[PDB]
């Protein structure tokens, strides 16, 4: 288990699906709203822009699964 057991990791994969509902391979900022919100939270518009950028490794302005996982490492 790197991050966590295959369970938690697997769920992170599922969470990814929940994020990228379109399956475009790209979590958008607006989608981030949905994302954080879906986990049962309430982000501000700023939080969408900022939450992405804070965990954007490429500086592109989008989040993928790999980046999500690194973010997940921060989630602790
Ligand atoms: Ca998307
Ligand atoms: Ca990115």
């Amino acid at each position: 288990a790197d991050q966590l057991t295959e369970e938690q990791i697997a769920e992170f994969k599922e969470a990814f699906s929940l994020f990228d509902k379109d399956g475009d391979g790209t979590i958008t900022t607006k989608e981030l709203g949905t994302v954080m919100r879906s986990l049962g939270q309430n982000p501000t518009e700023a939080e969408l822009q900022d939450m992405i950028n804070e965990v954007d490794a490429d500086g592109n302005g989008t989040i993928d699964f790999p980046e999500f996982l690194t973010m997940m490492a921060r989630k602790m």
